[PDB]
């Protein structure tokens, strides 16, 4: 339970508000805003709740007590003055005051070049909480992170809230893994089972069927006894994936595609899973596997999409992930996607509209689904309760 910025009375009181604007940037240029696009509403509302609004955000991992031009927030000073159709000025000296009005909005320079930004100094957490009455959470995307302007600020701020925007991920997250509609099926695909480890436990206690992808398919089949040829998997791993499968349903592949290498020579095969030759790659599952996937699918009421399920930036290794999004669109389920590669193939096959949330946070998604305590959610429930 925490504090919510709309539940406030914001007249005539400074806010600071962290966003995620963490976007990316060529040559001074906005190139991609989606993150801004999603932390527009809190912004908006918070001028029309009468606030004195400073907008903080991270870009990049600069080098502390440095400027960074490659890294400064002036881009995103410039495309929020063509957004929100005035000035937005980029404040570039802040720590030791600022001057803003209630109405108005000013953009602080990448927090992330100031001392003490990464390892949560006090006295840095302090001057944040200093220029400001109301301090608000709204960057879901680094709430697993105890930083300067994510969780020190909370600490001393007179008043700590959460936005608009994390309220509504920590929902949807909450509404897929907390008790979600069964059926629910999990996608997670990634190279290996030791590093999303954490992933696959937490979820073998939550979903019904377990969809892999990737090198951690690769590994579920070699613990199955199954050939995958020149294709990466652990098999120190091999009892972990076992004991997951007997957690909860991994649904194998019963076909894929291969190709020996990547040549203008070599063709894209399908085989059935025992005929993967030793130095066979295995790059997209078959057709046969993604039908019964999509069927699975679209019998589920909750559906967790974190990964593709082929190399589908090849269209011959595309077709098991186009099947499986198109699947995910059509589905009655309410889906939740994450993931870096998952956005990219939700955005190819051009199914967004029909995704019921897509997490834009890729690592403090992860973090929710593994049962971790994100620590900026954490120190907004401890002022709340105090």
């Amino acid at each position: 339970t925490v504090l919510k910025m709309t539940d406030l009375d914001l007249q005539g009181k400074r806010v600071l508000i962290r966003e995620d604007l963490n976007v990316p940037v060529k040559d001074g240029v906005v190139t991609s805003d989606a993150r801004i696009l999603a932390s527009l509403p809190t912004i908006k509302l918070a001028l029309e709740k009468g606030a004195a609004v400073m907008v903080c955000s991270h870009l990049g991992r600069p080098t502390e007590g440095e400027f960074s031009a490659e890294n400064s927030l002036k881009p995103v000073a410039d495309y929020l003055s063509k957004a929100l159709g005035r000035e937005v000025p980029l404040v570039s000296d802040y720590l030791n005051g600022v001057d803003v009005k209630a109405g108005d909005i000013v953009l602080f320079e990448n927090v992330r070049f100031n001392k003490g930004e990464k390892k949560n100094a006090d006295e840095l957490a302090k001057q944040y909480a200093a220029l400001c009455d109301v301090f608000v959470m709204d960057a879901f995307g680094t709430a697993h992170r105890a930083e300067g302007s994510t969780h020190g600020v909370a600490k001393f701020a007179k008043v700590a809230a959460a936005g608009p925007l994390l309220a509504a991920e920590l929902d949807a997250l909450g509404k897929a893994l907390g008790a979600p509609a069964k059926p629910m099926a999990a996608i997670v695909a990634g190279s290996k089972v030791s590093t999303k480890l954490d992933v696959l436990n937490s979820l073998s206690q939550i979903c019904d069927l377990l969809i892999v992808g990737g090198g951690i398919a690769d590994t579920f089949l070699a613990a199955a006894g199954h050939p995958v040829g020149k294709s990466l998997y652990e098999p120190d791993l091999l009892d972990t994936a076992r004991a997951i499968a007997a957690k909860v349903n991994v649904p194998l592949p019963t076909d894929v595609v291969v190709a020996k290498e990547f040549a203008e020579s070599a063709e894209a095969t399908v085989k059935l899973i025992a005929d993967v030759a030793a130095d066979d790659m295995i790059l997209d599952i078959g057709p046969q596997t993604a039908e019964h996937f999509a069927q699975l699918l679209k019998t589920s009421k909750t559906i967790l999409w974190n990964g593709p399920v082929g190399v589908f930036e090849f269209d011959q290794f595309g077709n098991g992930t186009k099947v499986l999004a198109k699947a995910i669109a059509d589905s009655a389920a309410f889906s939740i996607a994450g993931g870096g590669d998952t956005l990219a193939a939700i955005d190819k096959y051009g199914v967004a509209d029909q995704i019921s949330q897509i997490s834009t946070g890729g690592g403090a998604f992860l973090e929710f689904v593994e049962g971790k305590v994100l620590p900026a959610v954490e120190v907004l429930e401890s002022r709340a309760k105090a």
